């Protein structure tokens, strides 16, 4: 079902056959200071380590940072050769297929993907606004969002790290923020709009405003128009030339193309002091730590079997099916507290949705900014007991037998187990490094594994030649075709990172519908992040919407960017767009405190290498470093695992035992522990020269829509004494209906004579407490009246305490405020007999029980709203009056509201949603919290009908920390 | 520093050398219809049983009950001859000694310690209780405690079901109970009583009313009375006699008593056909399942050597270490809901307390009444992080090496962490299996372990000899003299078990000075349970106190009784009287959930033996039971592991086999796991006719109390609009402070008006908010007028919402209510000042930050309190610019620190309440000033010593009630 596409194929540079072993580390540095290509491949990725090496080879490198300059020269050496991963000079990046026989020879030519650095490029923009300010022209930040009389942004910039900065609302902000939205504006013409409406006297306030806005980047400027995105070389010139008055930047700059246009004809190894000019040049212009990126593409063509295609598609499967077993996440837990403060009737600007005190704040396992407020550990279940039990046995087993552990085991498991059976999953990546073992090729997952972002590896290089663009656009065509049917609009995050020196991962090419820019600006169409709201579907899945064109959002972050580095609303608008299950493997979660793992392997794929934890504690005196590494039984050949990286080491290299020594003891300071892996011989599969490479693959693997806006808290929220008066009475489950048989009566008689209304409603959340609403004249003259009936019930111990609390309307539960009113007639008729049905039932000498006033007066409630039928009770039946008494006054109120209702033109739709729960808050009141037994009455109740057929310059700035 | 005491030796009765292999069902059955020894342990021990194999090999058992009937029988065969644990006619119990060489030889004669059935006999007195009532005298029943209008029960017994039962209280109730609160009292006076004061006219009612107290157990009659603690078989024949007067109870009983002392000369195997008789009589009075408890003893005395007695100690060194690593448990989770609910200064009354409306619930672990609010489970500490790593690295060690878990490996850590702690563990009673490997004497601790409940073991025998009362006391002695110098009063708690069933365990002889009776009564000195109230110590430690004598109390359950069965009232009275750190082994903990475990071994004992679970799902096609455990290479003996049951099985034995095949299938439908662990051999250490006997032995090991009860709810919440008006008032915290700069100002302007004052607090936990609290005489107009300026911060987007609600005073904390009033003014005059420092803070002008305005504020609160005597000042300081002295608001500040301190002089407070309110008015200003992270605080405390230092009719009505539990 997972059908495997085309690939990338990333392979080193240099050969691993011309690696060579070293024993001294000044033995390490000659070698190096004579290869050629190394020296090139150094000063480009890291040029302040290559100058340090100079420093050394020029006598005066003061002798206390020597060895630091050995460690990572040697580093850089094992990571010149061995591992594949693409990155400036030192590996290059090709395109692989499937065929019906294998080909591992290199055969194509490789280029040159430069890029600036992006760090400097924007360093030196912002440079260039400071000076150039008055001559450019600025447009809003997409970031600004007005929060009360505030002006908040999702994050900040300009800042040194750890303050977050946020300005007051004031009319010149309107002014200027409303005279640059969706549009550029000369610095001057700003200035004017707001002396045009001030005075002239007022000049020289808004040339100061201004420039604290732009300080401050709340206004950015048109140098940062497609700066990230679409960067052109000649729309940036073009740009600079107009501002440029005395050819300070210009002259230097197209230096600077000049040399990157020659250094790109360079061949690889015979281009340093092409280089060294080119550093110079920018150097010049403005210091950064560095200058150029260069991503190596290559016109080759790796191809792989049809055994090999299904092996894959075959793990694709496997790995696809664990997630079955996914039943709860943070998001749905995110998705509980969601239901439980707006109703399901509701879109929620999300900026509102995840502000923690007007909304609900973040997902526990959120933290930009994590909650401030109190909140436990949601329960997640990420994988059965039953399944855990299996996972912790094939372990015990295969430790105790000095053997692998084979997750094939379990592949039946994960294939008949289906249950809902929807296929959530749409698509994956997965990350395998070529090695072999025994004189057979096979595959290896990385640590990393994959993820379910189709793009997510190709978004860098897509831009790089016209068969990658044409690669990237066919595997995000996937995603975009199934939007298309869907009619949701797809949107690409488009941002200036927090952190400046993560801004080089940030890049890819713009494959979407819109974009959501944030801190910089494009050509593309763009959403407003104001307009974004958050609701939930029918079968209660979060989606996003702009309310200006009602249309429906899914976002994009299509790059290897680390997705949890977002500020939470960002994070969320990614993950509402994807499937929440893929993500968490069980056995990554079940093994993880062993320090001993066994190699895990599916179908001769190497799910993961065996791991090993090393702890400092365990050095001793009487044992030394190599011998627990060998008391423990780690192979002459291993890995370190630092983090993304991981270095080759062998027993037998004394500089190695060296870096192991090194490690063991920094982690020691810190009471930690160290992980290894087992090697591979991973050199002699892909070849070129007839030499082999290191490799590694990516392979990818591939109806109510109303709701409403919701409604501000000055409409909604009905403040203590007003119109309504509403006390939350803590009463516990057990004397609730004593509440209400003996203590209630006497407060609606009370309400009675003031010519009011009461309804209330059993809840458990905080504690057991009962939810009384009433409305009439003189409410404070009410409190006083019942206060006293209160007392008593605190003295008999049946109330402890209560809150006299905001009623909260549910307007869009119950259609307007109109359809609303009459709903709370209903709710107060319908509280108004429900003493006496409990009288009823509690009396003995004859009848009823619960069960039955239920199911009978459910049937009371239909035969009302439809009047008596049958064909329009069943309609609604399937999708989920003769007694006097008070029930006149019930009916009458049941009558209002569907003549009302079908006043308005209610939709079919909205009218059983509005009955459910007037039936269901009845419910509530007769009896306790029920769950699915009210789809059970209503399942009881098919039968019977079956049966039957100045200073507002001011920008009051303020910094908070973190 | 363990020191191991005289132990008990249990030992089976039968020899396991003349045990037989069978080989079918049918074999067995027929063995031992015709075996003489089997057929007295089982008549005694299950009749029931009994009676269904003998209308088994008679033809009319229904063949559904056949297959239990045989593997049942099987079982119970083994038990007789392996399981070395006390229970009648089965095994027997001795008092085992050091000294300088071993003596395994069991030299002495065996007695019969035999009890009536306590579930028979309560049933009984239940049943004379409803047909002699108006011929007895009543007490009230301890368990009973008002509540409200309901009178409850801590737990409910007359319960033949599920359910939990109340009644109404009642000027009658009220009446009857008060009358029989302290001794009994004759049926016809308690009628008089209600009568007198009713009418005579409702003697008719009296009678009835007072009859459903007792149907229901609201009343324990005198027949009661040392009925289950110290009964005596003439003071209960005696008290039969006055009220039985067709003699149709009191014939039998003589009877009874007569035919159990002859079966007690009688020897084990010769007795059938008496204990048939005893049957018949007590039948014949009332049926029951079981009749007669026996606990064999005897005269032997074991002997262990000198390195047998380091071998133990050493073992009770190391175990009692490990404990040295739990940081935190759920009582201490439990202890912190406690301070956050009523501060330090408050005890609690224990029903109170544990109600979940009204108090705190349970602690998180408790089930009798598990709390019914929603809870997240509590950080607990039981090890450390790098503890748990060691432990789990040996054990991916021992697998993968095929070998033991040495815990000496860690001998050396435990011992050598935290010297400078006192331990609280004052005693350990380890339990330990004899058994051989490779022909070696050696120790094995089971499962049980052991815990930290000195007399635990011997409580239930200590009334049958008095070498075995003598033994007991001794062992006792140990807790009760500290509890005597602590000051301490002790109560064994003495209980009816809510389960009837397990009536015969609650037994254990009374050591204590008191008691604290639930469904029963006794002759020693009684605590009545709603007398007892729960405080914190100066060191933060739960201590119980009977209010009526201002006594201080430990309790005590002397027994094996499951500490987890009691209601949580009676569970925490025994928890809070203990350690509260033994009872998790880390190994325990950690291993857990692992489908084998290594044997883990310390010292050359057995710590445990290696385990197996063995699965139902596990069993398909080609993979037969055999073959399964074979492949996890279980031994070819092997025990399998009910519960506190474990059964011997081999390989080589079919029906072995047998019953392992059919404890699979029962698992494998409900898709769960059986538990095995290895066999050692253990038949031949301790012998008697030169013949073994499989034993296991039980080894023991060896101030300002201030605090005010508890004001009452009426007394201390001041409901909305009355003298009070209580806003919370949802706003970030980083907005807080503007809030109270461009805000708070107006509000306090308005009530200023009003002639009335405010005085405000933050707090974090729910949401952030600021607790506004207004004290005015017309609170519902200062409400509107306020009310403009918070829906103006609602526009702007600073507070969300807010709530009206009770303020529940502190006036505990703050001396009594006279106390309270003058801090309350300080409360006020400290918030009035708060936005000008604030302003003054915010302002650039200033130079002045807000830890400078603090330590400026909290100077000048000490200059006032001590009136500028920097040398007092210096001396509290050591137990833990102008424009403000000037500012109109801080002399009103000074004004109202007097006023307390005048009214604190003058009402002789100890010195020590006074720093400790000081102290408190003190935090509550930093609270208002700053946040409330803290500790950081008591820093502002460092830097002021430096400053200081520096210079120089139808209430007859019983509404009874059930709830479903």
């Amino acid at each position: 079902s997972f059908k495997a596409q085309p690939f990338l194929v990333r392979n080193t540079i240099l050969c691993p056959n011309d690696k060579r072993s070293f024993t001294e580390y000044t033995q390490v540095i000659e070698t190096v200071s004579k290869n050629k290509v190394f020296l090139e491949q150094l000063l480009l990725a890291n040029p302040k380590l290559y100058d340090v090496m100079q420093k050394y080879n020029a006598g005066l490198l003061k002798k206390k940072r020597v060895k630091k300059l050995f460690e990572s020269i040697y580093k850089y050496y094992k990571r010149s050769y061995l591992r594949s991963t693409p990155f400036g000079l030192f590996s290059e990046t090709s395109i692989g297929v499937f065929s019906k026989s294998s080909q591992y020879k290199l055969m194509g030519k490789t280029t040159k993907g430069i890029r600036l650095d992006t760090q400097w490029l924007i360093r030196l923009v912002h440079k260039m606004e400071v000076d150039f300010s008055k001559k450019l022209s600025f447009t809003r930040n997409n970031a600004n969002y007005k929060f009360g009389d505030r002006v908040f942004q999702v994050y900040t910039i300009n800042s040194s790290e750890l303050e977050e900065v946020n300005i007051k609302y004031t009319n010149v902000y309107q002014i200027i923020s409303e005279f640059c939205e969706n549009d550029y504006q000369k610095y001057e013409d700003i200035c004017e709009t707001v002396t045009l409406c001030y005075g002239d006297e007022y000049r020289e306030l808004s040339e100061q405003y201004l420039g604290s806005l732009i300080v401050n980047h709340y206004l950015i400027s048109n140098l940062q128009k497609d700066l990230l995105s679409d960067f052109s070389w000649n729309t940036f010139l073009t740009k600079v030339e107009a501002i440029d008055e005395d050819k300070k930047y210009i002259i230097p700059l197209k230096k600077v193309q000049k040399f990157i246009q020659e250094y790109s004809e360079i061949e690889i190894g015979e281009g340093i002091e092409k280089l060294k000019e080119i550093y110079q040049e920018m150097s010049q212009i403005l210091e950064n730590d560095n200058y150029i990126q260069i991503d190596l593409i290559s016109d080759s063509e790796i191809n792989f079997d049809v055994k090999q295609k299904q092996q894959l598609e075959h793990l694709a499967e496997f790995l696809g099916n664990t997630t079955k077993s996914v039943r709860r996440t943070y998001l749905d837990d995110y998705k509980d507290k969601f239901i439980e403060k707006y109703g399901v009737d509701q879109e929620v600007q999300i900026t509102e949705l995840f502000d923690s005190t007007f909304g609900i704040g973040a997902p526990y396992n959120y933290n930009h900014p994590r909650n401030d407020f109190y909140e436990s550990e949601p329960s997640t279940l990420y994988y059965s007991e039953e399944e855990r039990e299996k996972y912790l046995s094939m372990y015990v087993e295969a430790v105790k037998n000095h053997n692998v552990i084979n997750l094939d085991d379990l592949e039946s498991h994960y294939q008949k187990m289906d249950l809902e059976k929807k296929s959530e999953l749409q698509g994956l990546e997965l990350f395998l490094n070529l090695a072999k073992e025994y004189e057979k090729d096979i595959f290896i997952l990385g640590d990393i594994v994959g993820n379910n972002n189709l793009g997510g590896a190709s978004g860098r290089f897509s831009a790089l030649s016209p068969e990658l663009t044409s690669y990237h656009r066919t595997i995000v065509d996937s995603v975009e075709r199934e939007n298309e049917n869907k009619e949701i609009t797809s949107c690409e995050i488009v941002f200036l990172p927090e952190n400046i020196r993560h801004a080089n991962v940030m890049h890819t090419s713009i494959m979407r519908r819109k974009v959501l820019p944030f801190f910089t600006s494009t050509s593309h169409n763009e959403v407003l992040l104001t307009n974004i709201y958050i609701g939930i579907d029918e079968k209660e899945k979060f989606y996003a919407r702009d309310i200006s064109t009602q249309e429906v959002l899914k976002f994009y972050i299509t790059s290897m960017y680390n997705k949890t580095l977002f500020s939470n609303e960002l994070r969320f608008l990614y993950e509402i767009s994807l499937d929440d299950k893929f993500g968490n493997l069980p056995w990554e979660l079940i093994y993880r405190d062993f320090d001993y793992i066994p190699r895990l392997v599916f179908d001769e794929i190497v799910i993961s290498p065996a791991k090993w934890k090393i702890w400092g504690r365990d050095v001793n005196s009487k044992m030394t470093i190599r011998e627990l590494i060998q008391s423990k039984e780690i192979p002459k050949e291993f890995y370190i695992v630092n983090g993304d990286n991981k270095v080759y080491l062998s027993q037998k290299n004394p500089l190695d035992m060296e870096i192991l020594e090194s490690a063991i003891k920094k982690s020691s300071k810190r009471k930690d522990f160290i992980e290894l892996q087992e090697y591979f011989e991973d050199e002699n599969i892909i070849n070129k020269g007839e030499k082999g490479r290191v490799a590694d693959v990516v392979v990818p693997f591939i109806r109510a829509f109303i709701r409403e806006k919701r409604v501000s808290v000055e409409r909604r929220e009905k403040l203590p004494f007003n119109e309504w008066l509403y006390l939350k009475l803590y009463i516990s489950i057990n004397r609730q209906n004593e509440f209400l048989l003996s203590y209630l009566p006497d407060i609606q008689k009370i309400v009675a004579n003031l010519g009011g209304n009461l309804f209330f409603l059993r809840y458990t959340d905080p504690k057991p407490h009962i939810r009384l609403r009433i409305k009439c004249s003189d409410l404070f003259l009410a409190y006083g009246s019942i206060l006293e009936i209160l007392k008593r019930s605190r003295k008999n111990r049946i109330m402890s305490t209560f809150d006299i609390s905001i009623y909260d309307q549910e307007v869009e539960r119950y259609g307007g405020f109109d359809t609303l009113e009459l709903s709370e007639a209903i709710f107060c008729a319908d509280s108004k007999i429900i003493p006496n049905l409990l009288t009823l039932i509690k009396d003995t000498n004859n009848d009823w029980k619960v069960d039955d006033v239920s199911i009978l007066v459910n049937y009371l409630y239909l035969k009302c709203f439809f009047q008596n039928d049958n064909k329009k009770i069943l309609n609604f039946l399937n999708l989920v009056i003769f007694y006097d008494k008070n029930f006149k006054e019930l009916k009458h109120a049941i009558k209002n509201l569907f003549l009302k209702m079908i006043a308005q033109d209610f939709e079919l739709q909205k009218v059983y949603s509005i009955i459910d729960s007037i039936i269901h808050v009845h419910n509530n009141r007769l009896i306790g919290i029920e769950r699915d037994k009210e789809k059970l009455i209503y399942y009881t109740l098919q039968r019977l009908f079956v049966s039957e057929e100045t200073k507002d310059f001011n920008l009051d700035l303020v910094s908070v920390s973190k």
